[PDB]
């Protein structure tokens, strides 16, 4: 009851006014300019984080599961403990610190074409370092969401999904998320509490619909910048 709800797990993100792209670029620029003190002072591990996310989703039965950009296997390992290794397929480019019984495919996620699954996991995306054009990090993560898009738009989409959204305030990202809600009839973008302030990572979970994604991302980026200032500043 009062257990079921979130809770301090995720931020509350009600929609608000603003351009998410510009507020997102604004706090990225500010962060890039922070000194060594400010930045650090505010700056297989995913095993636990996926368990939290799946607990929020009411612990659904996973079934046939593809884990995209599986990396070291943290997410695949949790599925195997939850349901055995038979149903999991792990895709990444190659290392692998998870159960070797889990089936793996060495392939570029942007070239592997989708197939039908019960559960779609994606934990890809990368945070670029300050010495970069802002648009290059946005384009790179956009192109990864474009690949996930083909998994979500196939004739029978994933019943369950956990899709990391590394850079959620681009037009591609927001348009991709709104399209996936229409396609699947569900989906909510969450900000896990306790994620490092140094990224903009959100997660798109296959729970009951929550719309106005564009305003909630704006609220996220505005709220994150304020918390970045609080932590970076002393006294």
């Amino acid at each position: 009851e009062v257990y079921k709800g979130d809770g301090y797990k995720v931020w509350k993100l009600e929609p608000s006014l603003g351009d998410p792209l510009e507020l997102g670029r604004k706090t990225k620029t500010e962060m890039n300019a922070m000194t060594h003190d400010e930045f650090d002072r505010m700056k297989s591990k995913g095993y636990d984080k996926l368990r939290v996310l799946l607990d929020l989703m009411d612990r659904p039965r996973l079934g046939t599961t593809v884990d995209l950009c599986a990396g070291r296997g943290g997410w695949s390992e949790l599925v195997k403990d939850l349901e055995g290794p038979k149903g999991i397929t792990a895709v990444s480019l190659w290392e692998w610190m998870a159960d070797p019984a889990i089936h793996r495919i060495n392939a570029n996620v942007k070239h592997l074409r989708p197939w039908q699954v019960d559960t779609l996991l994606f934990d890809g995306g990368e945070a670029f370092k300050r010495d970069q054009n802002l648009r290059k990090e946005e384009n790179f993560n956009d192109s990864l969401l474009d690949a996930v898009d083909a998994w979500m738009m196939q004739p029978v989409p994933p019943r369950n999904f956990v899709i990391k959204i590394q850079v959620p305030y681009t037009q591609k990202a927001i348009a991709l998320l709104e399209k996936w809600q229409v396609k699947t009839g569900k989906g909510r973008l969450v900000r896990l509490a306790g994620d490092r302030l140094s990224n903009t990572v959100m997660y798109f979970l296959s729970v009951r619909l929550e719309t106005q994604i564009r305003g909630r991302v704006t609220t996220f980026v505005r709220e994150l910048a304020e918390r970045r200032k609080d932590r970076s500043l002393t006294a």
